[PDB]
């Protein structure tokens, strides 16, 4: 075989892992390995997803595994391995930060597997607490700084954009709305940078297409979106938009698209941040994280951002203290 | 002042398959979506998740949830997945689509009243098991035209048949034409004789050593057991990815009048000598609904098998009337 | 008995752009296609070529040719490319869209009568140059609603603006929002101040050294001269690939009610203080046709430029009445 | 750049070359190099096609060239370089065989360029007389037998399928109709192998959905399709379906799809043919031509096939005698 297919390993074959494998089948993006510690269920997802290639009229290989040697040769690795909720807690008390002691353990295990079998892969961490887990994976795996990132802000921005799109009655394709920062209650939806095909939202508000109170409400909804879905589902958390967000990132790498997709990235001076990962606008291409966009935040915005930073910083301190 | 309105598909049942189909509509920007279910909460969680996905897919369709049939009014297509997947008490090995009869007949008749009242002009695709029995139940309970009601099953069965063959021949499933007809159950009939590689009979490939007769037979058996295998491996519910895509592919064939050949459970009126019943047959789906029902020249042997398939639907239909 | 009919797009003019748009309809299975032209023979050659392509694309739409307006009846959308691309006698360097006025005004008025008679309910997209002048000419000659007629131009101009910026910043054009408004000609206005990278002002990228002001200006000039450069390089006719995609993108926004922001020549009724004329402005295209006309808070400087753009269309419209 | 984009070189940037570059832009299939001996026009096509990426929201590089070093690193090379008609002749007398003395020269030039700058590419010859030209390119370039093929039968089959699809009122996706043999008047539309999703056409005829006379007519139309389009266009020949046919082949290689796409391939015993290229059913994947399907032709079919073979054989004799 002179021209081999792209290969993506889904470390974690739950709701998101399986849905991402499905997206690969639909777009014929790459061969898929549905890895997981659970036996049985992954083979079931693998069979379901592979059988879908017939109807999709595409041809990629979807298999399951529980041995890390199976992910060797992966171009991309998307990690969803972990718990979605704390055993016992109610949905009313769902908190991403509480998954720390449970998932760090899992992420470290995965890091060792990747370091050993596919150290040249581009890694996309999904597992929560996202920003903390990406840093955890980076340290444990030893992979280059530009080849590791966490999917979060693309999802947050998707919500931000959809809400605005509904109000303005314009397609979300033409709404540029970005959320940066830690993926949690202190994420920062950049209201001042929201544009309609480049045109500042401020101009649409001055014309009565949206009220300042509605924008504020949309900014709040964006932050609460994840918990809202957790509350409404009853079982687990969001997986459709999250799966597409991660795959969109994977494709940007695979096809060297150079798409601007906000994701938790390694900081070396940007925004005055050092030795940590946090959500920021970035460009993803064949070189991994090729650009970290440094925006000129206002003082008011810097305060909000600093609080968002405190969250990861304390989260990372708790991680170390274990 | 909208002159050009988007297509609308109501998903009656917002479980694993319903939500996945809504996701598909988002990705292809196929149609606005209504995720209907008797359960409140979950559907809206699905609607939010799927609608938020439009942003990343850069498409624009509306995805909302509902628990009131008035919401499905105007739907161009209705795909029904409402129903149980497994019978409480039964082991995974004991899983049988037929045991679902007394639980889902009730549900399908309710849905029938809802469609009859709010969107009687829709093209209806039943998915709920026992499929062939449920489609017939929906059709008589709803009163919709015979060419506007069908059941999704054989597209899924054929997909498996095709994927298995494709793997063995090292050829894309796009170029494997393998068809399964009959009742969606243990007596479904994978038409081994009609398997082709871009029109070239499989037997020529076998004669040339590409694969053996024994493997063909192994694959035929595997096709029949595919559902239960996944039920066993998942440990919860049943398949939904391929099922959702099968149904949406049929829905799209209708919406865009593609005239695709997609085997599904259809109303019989003389084909293969059958009357007043639904069963899997190769059909052509287009803007006119089920536009053609292909009647294949089956051999006596295949007829023997097909009759066992019919016996099953006939029995189920009897068990239904016996309620 | 077809309940769900495919969309229908009539291509008035089956030259380079018309045929390419039909090709696009085939690939996306967007709609049935009618390749209309006064010339006989060539259009049918295009129809055969494009229809045969459906097989390889595995899609199913109808592509036919015509020379009689009765054939475009029922069209949901009409894209007009009928007209000359260059003036015989003129050198390539002398190429100017304005010189096409006396040759295409005649053609556009004929097409107007055809649409008025056979498919007056269509969403019409004019492409023929001089664009802004031709769209206005079509609108008054046809009598169609003001929200159902527009001209494709600025989407193409913006595409160039975006591609140039994208190359310099090493970012996909998907994430570059660069817009051009005004008359489709040497006085078009690439809005440098409104150029963003996913909403982030370009000036921040310039301030950080990613690219210089001089390059921005070089690109602004390049955007204006793009058409003539291609005319010069091709040596025959003018651009058609990006043009065809620009028009089909607008057509799709209408057909599937996507509500996309696509700058195009639209009917003015007070925006920027303009009345009874068409000119390029950012607009929102959906199922209601031109659903929104965005009026940007232009600075005096940008207003000065925009006024020169308006002066051009006003002059052309005068030259037209003077016929 | 860890993950580089696929690269396709269009040797010949005329109607087909440009249209293929356009398809790459639409599908984001690969970066495109529009090569040609003509200067000016290719840069115009390159600009037009690249500008289309913005509207398509894709990101690939489309450039032009007239120096072979520019095609270095190409994964695929599609050759359309050549004349479409004999200078002076009327459209009434159009014949693919007459382009021989004009295009062999051109194909040999291209062979030297490919051999030198991208010998590891998968080559798809389009230039006519197709079957003769593929053999000409193979001999001159020295590329492996499985990495060189000629696009023709996919186009012929597309016509065959479309005509049948219209009559049966079924999508061409579900019509399997194949044409094999030399791309010319003696091409062989395999009427006995036409199926509707695997179901023999014979069964649809017995049911009155199509008449035997209509099938015969469709078989004739298929052979005459190319000349018909030449007659109707006035300028050149077909390019839309031809461009999609070649790109579909290129994609099958690039993404290792293993699609059954009839194309002129190297024969080593198949159908009793030796040292020549001719249209036959084949599977295209990452290994190039991975399979040559040998069908059990009836005696009647073998006669027709042998005449089709005679055509290339004599064509190849004329090539040698130059
Ligand atoms: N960043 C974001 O925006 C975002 C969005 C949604 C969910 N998430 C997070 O994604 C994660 C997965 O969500 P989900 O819905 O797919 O959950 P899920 O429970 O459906 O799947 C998680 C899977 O991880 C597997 N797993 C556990 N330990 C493992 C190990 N050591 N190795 C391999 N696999 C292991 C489990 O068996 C399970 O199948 C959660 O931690 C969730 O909080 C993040
Ligand atoms: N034909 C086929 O090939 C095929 C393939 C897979 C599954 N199925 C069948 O499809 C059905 C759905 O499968 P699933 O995986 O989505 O199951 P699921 O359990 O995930 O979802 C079924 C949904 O139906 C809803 N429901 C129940 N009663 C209802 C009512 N009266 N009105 C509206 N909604 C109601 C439930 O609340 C639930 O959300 C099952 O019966 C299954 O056996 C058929
Ligand atoms: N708005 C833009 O941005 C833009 C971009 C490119 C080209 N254009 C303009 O688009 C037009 C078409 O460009 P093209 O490349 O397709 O040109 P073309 O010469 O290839 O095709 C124009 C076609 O119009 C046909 N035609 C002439 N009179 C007609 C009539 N009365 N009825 C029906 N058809 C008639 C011709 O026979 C010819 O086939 C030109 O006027 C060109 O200047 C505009
Ligand atoms: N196999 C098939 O099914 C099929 C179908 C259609 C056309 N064709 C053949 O494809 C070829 C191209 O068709 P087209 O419509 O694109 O023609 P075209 O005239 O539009 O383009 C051919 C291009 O080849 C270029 N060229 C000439 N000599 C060259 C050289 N030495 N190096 C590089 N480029 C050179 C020309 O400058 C011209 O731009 C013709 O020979 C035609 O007969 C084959
Ligand atoms: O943000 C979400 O929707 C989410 N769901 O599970 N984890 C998350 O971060
Ligand atoms: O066929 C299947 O996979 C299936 N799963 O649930 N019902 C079915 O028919
Ligand atoms: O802008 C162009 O490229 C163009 N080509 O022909 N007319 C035009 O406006
Ligand atoms: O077959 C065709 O259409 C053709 N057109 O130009 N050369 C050919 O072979």
């Amino acid at each position: 075989t002179v021209s081999r297919r792209k290969k993506i390993a889904m470390i974690g074959s739950g709701m998101i892992g399986g849905t991402m494998g499905y997206l690969c089948v639909l777009r014929e993006l790459a061969d898929v390995v549905l890895f997981d510690v659970v036996t049985g269920m992954p083979e079931g997802k693998a069979l379901d997803d592979s059988q879908a290639t017939s109807i999709a009229d595409t041809n990629v290989s979807v298999t399951s595994a529980n041995q890390y040697e199976k992910i060797a040769g992966s171009d991309v690795v998307i990690i969803t391995a972990g718990l979605t909720k704390v055993p016992g807690k109610s949905d009313k008390e769902w908190s991403r930060n509480d998954l720390l002691p449970f998932n760090a353990k899992i992420i470290r295990e995965v890091a060792q597997g990747v370091k050993k079998y596919c150290p040249l892969a581009f890694v996309i961490v999904v597992t929560n607490p996202l920003d903390c887990m990406v840093k955890c994976f980076h340290e444990a795996s030893g992979l280059p700084k530009n080849m590791v990132c966490g999917m979060a802000n693309v999802l947050d921005s998707a919500r931000f954009r959809r809400f605005i799109a509904d109000q303005l009655e314009i397609s979300p394709r033409d709404i540029q709305a970005t959320v940066i920062g830690t993926h949690g209650d202190h994420m920062l939806p950049l209201a001042r940078y929201v544009t309609v095909n480049g045109f500042p939202l401020r101009e649409f508000i001055k014309k009565g297409k949206m009220t300042e109170a509605k924008l504020a409400e949309i900014v709040e909804r964006t932050k609460k979106a994840g918990g809202e879905i957790v509350r409404l589902l009853g079982q687990g958390s969001a997986y459709y938009a999250p799966a597409l967000s991660a795959i969109t990132m994977a494709q940007a790498f695979l096809k060297d698209e150079k798409r601007v997709l906000p994701c938790s990235v390694y900081c070396q001076g940007e925004y005055g941040l050092h030795d940590m990962f946090i959500g920021l606008p970035a460009v993803i291409g064949g070189g991994g994280i090729e650009q970290v966009i440094e925006l000129e935040l206002t003082h008011e915005e810097q305060e909000c951002f600093r609080k968002s930073v405190d969250d990861v910083v304390e989260l990372n301190k708790s991680l170390a203290a274990l």
